[PDB]
């Protein structure tokens, strides 16, 4: 979840 996504 969260950098699930995309931020790292």
């Amino acid at each position: 979840i969260t950098x699930i996504s995309l931020c790292a």
